[PDB]
């Protein structure tokens, strides 16, 4: 089977990753789990810590002591940690799946550099469903062309501070690019009063903020006689964990390089 | 059976009214149809003109010519026309259903003045479903109270000039009044950038403009653990015609006065 | 403030109840938390156990030792436990909110008996949104009458063994009763092949089983020209916890008796 | 401009085709309109008959009379009629768009035989959105694989006789073929009682019959953490007419052969 290590294992995503690894059924197995060296959770069973049954893998504090018991490392931590993990995995010639965000430009260049020596999957969004939708949106925009009005409707919980969501904006950009438009020029984010007849080129954003919604995204393509909607509904962050594990498996037998979920899903 | 006349019978709502009347299964029947005396369609069968089979009712040009041949007049024309229609019905002591919009405050007083002598149903919206939703919203808002975020999502076709719709704003007003809020003070019509966390008092409007959508309206009430949605979808203007016909039957036996659809539907 | 005890505090619902109590903001406060006497969690902070900050209330093993530090007891345990709690609360003249399910008929009679001496809220479903929807459905069915086709669409996760859900069936019964129909006679649960034109009286159930869906419920009322949909979407069991806490507060100053959520919500 | 003739011009699709042709912004124009020689509508303007302004094209009764006045014939009539239409177009060497349904396997061979001499677009469904969705479904199914539960939810009006729709079954077949399943073996059309936990291979159909719904189709792909939905909503039969007109323009310059909408839309 595929031997998978998880670093940041005691974290929110790390716990989800442990779970998604066990849910592959002998395709993969957890062989290592690493968190902070100064963590009082060090020594505890990684399975128990994630709310699962006892797996038989203790939480350890140093990737170096276990750096040879795995085939691939999945990393959802913090840039300063991932850089150190990159170093150890590169030296040990082990593949990586990196979900950590917030890398600086210089920190990013290190990723491509390490990708000379090891195969890496690096993605800002590991959701299989979201990445699939991004491809479907490109196909739909190209087929439907300038016949349709395109509107992006999203809902998120009452605590979200940014609107529209990063995902909605990305969907907007996919559509804009497919139709040769500049999103920033044609985007509308609200409507109040006498707005007038809709321009065909407009990409409209209707944004709902309410309750505890994890994240709903719909792109509507509407013309006379018909509507097409492509919709993603998230219920938890397990979607990112499952996509990371898929990436970890996909990496088996792959040439050195820097890949993303479009590669993993065969959508590029 | 109930003898129904339709004025503005060649118009958009007029044609729908003819169809809605004929569809009553024999409870009612069309006995007169009037449009402009100006009309080139004068003489043509009312059924044929509405795309139905021949009904046996020619399109008349003068309400006065057929004044003594109907129990109730349904009027979807124009304020100037209705004000004249009213005086004729008032003198002939005939009941009216008035769907015409755009009356001044003074003219409404004139309608009421006439309603002293005849029963009249006068409503800004004759859709049974929309008026029902207005009542359901008041109930929902009172029960859920300040615990929920309330968002009003609507979609209309690409040629609609005003946003949010009059129906969406009315839904807004119903919820605001139930919760003791000033809609103008708490309404939000768009979201862009760092809007920050949502204030509970906010009534948000997310408005979609696209394709040929006749009119979709949803009110979302959201809190931790659950969403409640009250939704109306219009497929054609037949919804208003059917509601007007329901009013015309309801008027039978009613004492003089000025009524609305909340009276007709018993929602008051 | 309102002093609230929670029994079954270490359980799934008990943990949610602790959380919903703290989320009232001085309207209520947790003063006691009881679970199994033989629990090794006894002594631990009820707040910490539920994943919250330290509340200052230890988990105890016996309601009797604390039976006077609270105004109302919320109980989500098991019938054999609740019966004992009923006894202690009755003697101490303390109100109760009972969410425990699975009572036998004889066990139920004890509830009504205790309700001679104390005020009790007892409900099979403590969700405010679901109970609200049940009332809205009655209003809608009565207003729309035999003009509409009524269809109940629900979705639940891939592990649910019963179809349609208990909630969908209850919604079906509300509608059936409102229109004077027998649900069992008019219900349809699937459609395959040449089913023919739809009978107006039919109440249709379209049931989706997929993924991890917690529970979506929609009642569609459809006629020519329009659709009305009343929809409840659950995201977690916190909805039941929040409704129980509302009941606990509602009980303040109430006469002895047996109440349900229709009373709490003022919908009866 | 492209010279388009419509046969069955007085029919339901015929009228829609006339409108769709006139709406092309001058890319195309109607030059002939044929219905039964039997027709009482013979002589009437094609625009007027379709509820449009006078177009200047009288309804003809014989395809042979106008055989040399169009580049492409759009045919939505009846198999017996189309088989004759084909031989005339074949001899006049005129391209065809055939929307007529209900051909035998032998007659399809005859269509192909004719397609040896003229270019023909022949499709069971001319909606651009529906055909697009068929392609998106194949992509979605291949990417998501055996990880998801796949459910097909559709709604149609109260007079539709067959369930699920032909479009829903086709969507079922697309997904089944992508995943190497036998649709007949894995399809489920209803759920009642203790159905038990869902098998992953199952393709579920939840079918709604209600009101005047022209046709809503949704395919849900669900797994832990996320739902993906691909949705088509038809508002009128204009969707098929617009697609047929797109095909008629696409045919310009095409070599002889038998084409479908996957060719027209480049989805192959
Ligand atoms: N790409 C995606 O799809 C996606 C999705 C969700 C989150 N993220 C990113 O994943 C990262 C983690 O998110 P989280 O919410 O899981 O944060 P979190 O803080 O819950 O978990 C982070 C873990 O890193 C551990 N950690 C810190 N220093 C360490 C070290 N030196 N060695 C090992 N472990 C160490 C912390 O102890 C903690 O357990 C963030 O960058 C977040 O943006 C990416
Ligand atoms: N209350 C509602 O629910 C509702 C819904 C839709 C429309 N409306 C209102 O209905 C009215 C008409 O709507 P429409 O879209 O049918 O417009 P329309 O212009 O198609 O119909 C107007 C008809 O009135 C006829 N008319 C004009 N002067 C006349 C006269 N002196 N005597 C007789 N007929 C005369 C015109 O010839 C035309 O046929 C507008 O005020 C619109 O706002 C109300
Ligand atoms: N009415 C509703 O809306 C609603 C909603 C959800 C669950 N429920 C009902 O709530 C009950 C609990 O559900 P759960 O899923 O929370 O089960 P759970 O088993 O997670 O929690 C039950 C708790 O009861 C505790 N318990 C057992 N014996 C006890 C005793 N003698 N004294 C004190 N505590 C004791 C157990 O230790 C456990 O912590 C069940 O009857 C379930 O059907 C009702
Ligand atoms: N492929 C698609 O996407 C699609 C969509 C809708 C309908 N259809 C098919 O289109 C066909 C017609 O659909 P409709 O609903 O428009 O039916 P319809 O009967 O309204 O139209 C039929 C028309 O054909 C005319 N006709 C009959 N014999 C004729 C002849 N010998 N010469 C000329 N005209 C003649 C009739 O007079 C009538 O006007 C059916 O086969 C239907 O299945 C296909
Ligand atoms: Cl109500
Ligand atoms: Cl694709």
């Amino acid at each position: 089977m595929r031997r998978i290590a998880v670093v940041g294992a005691a974290g929110r995503m790390g716990k989800n990753l442990i779970e998604a690894v066990q849910q592959t059924g002998g395709a993969a197995g957890l062989t290592a789990a690493v968190d902070r060296p100064d963590s009082t959770l060090v020594g505890a069973d990684a399975g128990e810590l994630a709310g699962l049954g006892r797996i038989g893998v203790p939480l350890s504090g140093d990737l170096g002591k276990v750096c040879e018991e795995f085939d691939v490392l999945i990393d959802f931590t913090h840039p300063s940690v991932t850089l150190k993990n990159i170093e150890q995995c590169r030296k040990a010639r082990r593949a990586m799946v990196i979900g950590t965000t917030g890398f600086s430009a210089d920190e990013k260049l290190l990723l491509a550099e390490a990708a000379k020596d090891i195969p890496i999957v690096f993605a800002a969004n590991f959701s299989v469903g979201v990445n699939l939708c991004l491809k479907l949106l490109d196909t739909a925009a190209r087929v439907l062309g300038d016949e349709v009005d395109i509107e992006i409707i999203e809902a998120h919980h009452r605590h979200k501070v940014d609107a529209p969501s990063g995902t909605a904006l990305r969907m907007g950009e996919v559509v804009a690019q497919a139709l040769g438009r500049d999103l920033q020029e044609v985007a509308v984010y609200g409507r109040e009063g006498q707005t007038g007849a809709r321009a065909r080129e407009t990409i409209g954003f209707a944004t709902v903020r309410a309750g505890d919604v994890v994240g709903d995204h719909t792109v509507l393509f509407a013309a006379e006689g018909e509507r097409v909607e492509i919709t993603h509904k998230a219920s938890s962050r397990m979607t990112f964990a499952r996509g990371a594990v898929r990436a970890a498996l996909w990496l088996e037998g792959k040439e050195n390089g820097l890949y993303d979920m479009q590669d993993v899903l065969g959508l590029r």
